[PDB]
């Protein structure tokens, strides 16, 4: 169930055009907003390209996020497709039976009970604290790049480490454990790492999270994970806390890192937009929202399953169907954004779907916005005459993974 064994290539392959929609998404423009999608495993799903239709999927009681109970077409092993199509593939476990912390695969009220504990740690006071910590880590990384020379690969020097170290801050990873943590999270994202090298790094992090939760139970500090372990009422089990720590790491690192690298890339390819930002630093917050709309690193990973038949976007979707949001095309819906394929950091700011919608809308979105606002402000103000040192078409793209991004971003400054 690797993404490229499931999603048709033309819906995700950018070739050497990172900012342009893949041709299979382009070819659905001006058609019904919801259309069938034939998956490479032979299973059927439905694809949503409409903004209003995507909002409905993500905030309608007939579309379930419980992808444990409701099997998705995108999850099917080859031996399971004919059972799925025949309606004889069993559901996963009923949520009443589950003891795990994977609240991402739950609907209200089971979702709500765990999501409330996490919102409870993402307080406005913690967010103010994290903005200061983001500022420190960003400036330290940029000052390190400038001390080492006049050129850098922005991905390992800046885009990967800042969000990884912010996860370390949330989880209360001790200073002496950070280098190893950073190494293991980087392996996950390395083009050159084998499936065996990855599965070892993944097992090392799972065991690390178990040890980290046990350590916060014994020796709590001021971090979000200490808060979940000690201050949560009602209390989570150790197993649930491990699951929540793995969810935060999974959700908060790769996305933010890829957004930092691709945002720097887009600004260097759109010097007029970079000029607007250097000229008026107050534009940074609106610019981050435009970059989130324009780049949409989530790709086709946002899906739900119908629990009853639904008519939407010109489609009669049956019960039990997988509905995939084409988040990059939803964020280019010309009903919402005139001239949607233009990067315009001065655009009037209106809601996009880069962080999803409804009860599961990104828990980390304020923190992600802080990382982008601070990161890009510090990069643009500290690195004069920042430039790519390879042509844009030679920057290597990550379009075989669930999250889109660049593998390298070679830059220089003066
Ligand atoms: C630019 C960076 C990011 C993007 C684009 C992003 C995008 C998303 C999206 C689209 C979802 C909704 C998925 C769905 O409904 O199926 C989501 C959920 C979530 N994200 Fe973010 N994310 C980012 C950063 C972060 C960060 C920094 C954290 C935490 C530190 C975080 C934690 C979460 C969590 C825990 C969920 C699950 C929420 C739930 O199911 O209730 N994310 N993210």
């Amino acid at each position: 169930t690797a993404m490229r064994r499931i999603i048709p290539a033309d819906m995700v392959e950018r070739s050497r055009c990172p900012f342009d929609p893949p041709p299979g998404l382009l070819e659905r423009r001006g058609q019904d907003a919801v259309q069938p999608l034939q998956l490479l495993n032979g299973a059927r799903a439905w694809l949503v390209t409409g903004f209003e239709e995507a909002r409905t999927v993500l905030s309608d009681a007939r579309f379930s996020a419980d992808r444990v109970r409701h099997r998705e077409a995108t999850s099917l092993q080859p031996h399971e497709v004919a059972e799925f199509e025949a309606g004889t593939l069993p559901p996963g476990p009923a949520v009443e039976s589950r003891e795990d912390g994977f609240f991402v695969f739950m609907d209200p009220p089971e979702h709500t009970r765990i999501r409330r504990l996490l919102t409870g740690q993402f307080t406005v006071r913690r967010m103010r604290a994290l903005e200061d910590r983001v500022t420190e880590i960003a400036v330290e990384h940029i000052e390190a790049m400038k001390a080492a020379g006049t050129e850098a690969d922005l991905v390992p020097a800046f885009a990967l480490p800042l969000p990884s170290l912010i996860i370390c801050e949330l989880l209360g990873v001790d200073y002496a454990d950070r280098a190893e943590f950073q190494e293991r999270t980087a392996i996950g994202l390395n083009a050159n790492a084998t499936a065996e090298e990855r599965a070892v790094a993944s097992a090392e992090l799972y065991a690390f999270m178990q040890r980290l939760v046990a350590d916060k139970r014994a020796n709590p500090a001021d971090d979000l994970l200490s808060g979940l372990v000690h201050d949560a009422d009602p209390p989570l089990t150790d197993a649930q806390l491990v699951d929540v720590a793995l969810v935060l790491l999974g959700a908060g690192h790769e996305t933010t890192a890829n957004m930092l690298g691709l945002s720097a890339f887009a600004l260097l390819e759109n010097p007029d937009q970079l000029a607007a930002l250097r000229a008026d630093p107050d534009l940074i917050d609106n610019a981050v929202e435009e970059l989130l709309r324009y780049l949409t690193i989530i790709q086709l990973g946002v899906s739900r399953v119908t629990t009853e038949p639904v008519t939407l976007g010109g489609a009669d979707i049956p019960a039990g169907a997988t509905v995939v949001i084409a988040t990059p095309e939803v964020n280019r819906d010309p009903q919402q954004w005139p001239d949607p394929d233009r990067l315009d950091v001065k655009r009037p700011r209106t809601p996009h779907l880069a962080f999803g919608h409804g009860v599961h809308q990104c828990l980390g979105q304020q923190l992600a916005r802080i990382e982008m606002q601070v990161g890009l402000r510090e990069l643009i103000t500290r690195l004069p005459d920042l430039r790519l040192t390879v042509p844009a078409e030679q920057v290597p793209l990550r379009d075989e993974m669930l999250i889109f991004g660049v593998h390298a971003l070679p830059v220089a400054w003066s």
